[PDB]
């Protein structure tokens, strides 16, 4: 049950909500250690 997914509307059909994507999106982050519900990005593509 990691958070290394989510990554947006790559295999979910997320509308905009980032939950582990958008926010590392920016910089180029697609995966991470959730904290509360976000994950924390450790992984740059």
């Amino acid at each position: 049950a990691t958070c290394d997914l989510a990554s947006f509307s790559s295999q979910w059909v997320t509308p905009n909500d980032s939950l582990c994507a958008a926010h590392c999106l920016v910089k180029g982050y697609r995966g991470g250690y959730c904290k509360n519900k976000i994950c924390h990005c450790r992984d740059k593509f």
